[PDB]
């Protein structure tokens, strides 16, 4: 059944002190097996206790504070607090709290006339230890003008849900999911705020990010990544629909995560690539709309690179691994490289850089002139048996206005396929053209790159870098 605040003492006039009004009303709730706390329009003061981990008031398990709408209902912590204050709703330390949530209401962290670090909503059992929080929920709600962490559900918590929420002007991240699992950001807005719109970190994993949107961020408007310490990736992060747009760096940042996706997103007017993944083992992005990023200078729209953590904490080098770029719409410069294992990878309008690194990779430049660079030997060959795997192909190779940069492979030229030229072959079916070493290696491999379509007669001298002097004169992108 409900329990109103009023009935235990809750003034909600924006000058008393309803901390223990409300906490009472939550009590209750608590005692009463479950129950839902309802507070009617007004601004509700609130203080903290004595150390920031008591933050100010305490949701308990089959909990549920339902006030009168964003805007209506605002509970706002006093002016002069001077301490810092860890969830101003939160749930305690120590304790598995399952069940409880909030609903239809404003948290304001009133940092104009406070002093400390704030976080707006906290969750979680204890950092470091195994134990979780679970079936939690947050739906219409804003949490405003915290100095630090608007929504900071924290380690562990189990089917968080956080729907048609808002986060803006709070002084560091407006969400962010620190070792959440099995949990749902939906349809949310983040703006504004000091940092990161969004900031996915610490080991979650099974992540569904759908129909966000984050803009006028400091920083990223989605930021998914390991963190400061050497613990377990986040893994299993699908971003889906939404809008990550004028933030102060990069639109989506991906780092140090495995099977992360992107699709259906609009980005667009961020000052840093609009995506960018660092070090990332499976990587889907497709069907995107980016545009208009880099507006504080840069030269790519998309960057798809490693992470060298050689010197960081893990002291590991993380390569970006197994990814598929596909059906995007980009007006820019895409720069696609991964390594070992198969990779999809398409470019679009833009002039792109493509490389697969090792392993049988499908590459597509799309519009405008791009360039596919094969930096080893070893990254698309023939083996002894004549296994046509591990052998790229370029779907769509447009000669005279693209370029297969091959400058660190020592070719001289094309020629017969021997003493360091290579061979221009056709396949007898006419659909495929081959630049194909004849010399075998050590290992009995000749590098061989195949070419979708019949290029013997139109693919010149031109349309290939065969060492640095002549990238410098062909190069069709600047991302070298
Ligand atoms: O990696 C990056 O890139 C980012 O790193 C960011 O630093 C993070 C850390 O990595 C963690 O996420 C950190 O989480 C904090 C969390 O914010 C709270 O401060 C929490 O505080 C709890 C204490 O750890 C402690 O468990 C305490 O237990 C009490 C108990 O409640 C009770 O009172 C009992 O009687 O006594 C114990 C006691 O030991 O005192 O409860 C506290 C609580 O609030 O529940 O601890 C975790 C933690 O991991 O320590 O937050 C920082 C952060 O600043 O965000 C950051 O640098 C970012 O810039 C990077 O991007
Ligand atoms: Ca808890
Ligand atoms: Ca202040
Ligand atoms: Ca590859
Ligand atoms: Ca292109
Ligand atoms: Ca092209
Ligand atoms: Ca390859």
């Amino acid at each position: 059944m409900d329990f109103d605040v009023k009935d235990f003492g809750a003034k909600g006039d924006g000058k008393s002190d309803d901390t223990e009004a409300i906490q009472a009303a939550i009590d209750a709730a608590y005692e009463a097996g479950g129950g839902t706390v309802r507070l009617s329009a007004g601004e509700y003061r609130v203080s903290g206790g004595d150390e920031a981990s008591d933050g100010a008031l305490m949701i308990k398990s089959n909990v549920y504070m339902d006030g009168a709408g964003m805007g209506e209902t605002v509970i706002k912590l006093v002016d002069g607090w001077d301490q810092k204050l860890t969830g101003i709703i939160r749930s305690k330390n120590g304790e598995k709290t399952h069940d409880y949530g909030i609903r239809d209401l404003t948290l304001d962290g009133n940092q104009d006339n406070t002093e400390g670090e704030v976080d707006g909503f906290y969750t979680g059992y204890i950092p470091r230890e195994d134990g979780a929080d679970y079936n939690v929920t947050a739906e219409r709600v804003e949490i405003r003008e915290v100095s630090r962490y608007g929504f900071d559900p924290h380690e562990q918590t189990i089917n968080l849900t956080i729907r048609d929420s808002v986060a803006h002007n709070n002084g560091k991240d407006g969400f962010v999911g620190d070792f959440q699992i099995d949990s749902t950001f939906e349809n949310n807005v983040s703006h504004d705020n000091g940092r990161h719109g969004f900031n996915i970190v610490t080991s979650s994993h099974d992540i569904l990010l759908r129909d966000n949107v984050a803009y006028g961020n400091g920083a990223n408007g989605l930021v998914v990544q390991r963190g400061s310490e050497d613990i377990a990736h986040p893994y299993n992060i699908q971003i889906e629909g939404g809008a990550y747009h004028d933030n102060g760096a990069e639109g989506v940042l991906i780092k140090m995560t495995s099977n992360a996706s992107l699709q259906g997103a609009e980005i667009y007017g961020n000052d840093a690539a609009g995506v960018r993944v660092r070090g990332v083992d499976g990587m889907q992005l497709l069907d995107n709309d980016i545009h208009d990023n880099a507006q504080g200078g840069g030269k790519a729209e998309i960057v798809l690179e490693d992470y060298d953590d050689r010197d960081g904490v893990s002291g590991n080098y993380y390569e970006t691994l197994n990814a598929t770029v596909q059906g995007n719409r980009v007006a820019g410069a895409a720069q696609l490289l991964s390594s070992e294992g198969r990779d999809l990878l398409d470019g679009a309008a833009g002039n792109d850089l493509l490389d697969g690194g090792a392993g049988r990779d499908t590459l597509s430049g799309g519009g405008g002139a791009d360039t596919f660079r094969f930096a080893d030997r070893q990254d698309s060959f023939r083996n002894y048996e004549g296994d046509t795997s591990r052998v790229d192909d370029i779907v769509d190779f447009t000669p005279g206005a693209d370029l297969i940069d091959l400058s660190g492979l020592g070719y001289s030229g094309l020629g017969d396929g021997y003493n360091g030229t290579l061979a221009l072959l056709l396949n007898e079916d006419g659909t495929k053209t081959y630049l194909k070493d004849r010399q075998a290696d050590a290992q009995g491999n000749h590098f061989e790159i195949a070419l979708d379509g019949n290029l013997v007669d139109s693919l010149s001298a031109t349309d290939i870098a065969f060492d640095a002097t002549q990238l410098e004169l062909l190069g069709t992108t600047d991302l070298q």
